[PDB]
């Protein structure tokens, strides 16, 4: 499917972070848009990092998968650029980046409205994608993107994407799987190959726990043995102090996979708020 990039017609620009052996920049792509008109375009990059091009196949398949649909709540794949031993994602930039970040600093300025309003866009991204049978496999904070803040004076809400999930956690060594806690699912703790339409709703609940705990991560104050033992002992995560997602948090974050809510139930569950 991808489109190629050319390396020339790439600007890396600043450094924004890193993902699982990856480093992301900001950068500007060249090209000539649909009336023949040159366009300089803000573009979001993703390098996979040199050293670890072996997962280069689990790197680009995990943003095939998404560019293969089309849908307002999931991010643009523009192509990829292949240099020799770099591998490169082009996607869309996403204005105001990464949700978990924006919880955080605008954490006193963000009501149970916004909240909600977000949580029923990333709920209506995952049914589309269990709708198709497509399975996402890193629902995150982090994954999810502000393109526009809510707008008071107007009653515009905020509106998010969901960036696509990196390399699978069916490749990746099992020691960033068990740091993944509580995020990857105790039945993808036991066994890697149990990835499945049910993981995404495992997922949805603990995002939503960050998105009503102002950007805190859950469990962070465990090390890995204990965050392994967190699942052996069966517990769940603390109710938000925003407590108004907390149900709906423990539900989706069910041990038994199969008990786990369809997103149509969930966007019901929702609704009903
Ligand atoms: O489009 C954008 C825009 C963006 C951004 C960052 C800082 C200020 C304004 C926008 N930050 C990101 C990330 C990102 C995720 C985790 C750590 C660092 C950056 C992603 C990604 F695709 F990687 F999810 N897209 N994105």
């Amino acid at each position: 499917v991808f489109h190629k990039i050319r390396n020339e017609d790439l600007i890396f620009n600043e450094s924004l972070g890193q993902g699982t052996f990856t480093k992301i920049f900001k950068g500007v792509r060249r090209e000539v848009g649909d009336y023949g008109q040159l366009h300089e375009t803000e573009v979001l990059l993703k390098v996979l990092d040199k050293a670890h091009r072996n997962y280069s196949e689990s790197f680009f398949e995990a943003a095939s998968m998404m560019s293969k649909l089309s849908h307002k709540h999931l991010v643009l794949n523009y192509g990829v650029c292949v240099c020799g031993d770099e591998n490169i994602l082009v996607q869309e930039f996403v204005k105001f980046g990464s949700l978990d970040t924006y919880l955080k600093k605008n954490k006193n300025c963000i009501n149970i409205l916004w909240k909600l309003e977000v949580a029923k866009q990333l709920a209506a991204a995952m049914h589309f994608l269990e709708e198709n049978t497509l399975i996402h496999g890193n629902v995150c904070a982090k994954n999810i993107l502000l393109i526009r803040e809510e707008d008071r004076k107007t009653g515009n809400p905020p509106f998010i994407k969901l960036s696509d999930p990196g390399i699978s956690i069916t490749v990746l060594p099992k020691d960033i799987l068990q740091e993944r806690i509580p995020w990857v699912p105790p039945e993808c703790i036991e066994n890697p190959k149990n990835l499945n339409l049910a993981t995404d709703k495992w997922s949805f609940g603990t995002t939503l726990w960050e998105i009503c705990s102002g950007g805190d991560k859950p469990l962070s104050a465990l090390d890995s043995e204990r965050k392994l033992q967190f699942y052996e002992d069966r517990h769940q995560l603390p109710a938000p102090k925003a407590a108004e997602l907390a149900n709906l948090i423990n539900n989706c974050m069910d041990y038994e996979p199969d008990h786990r809510p369809s997103f149509r139930a969930i966007i019901r569950d929702l609704n009903s708020l």
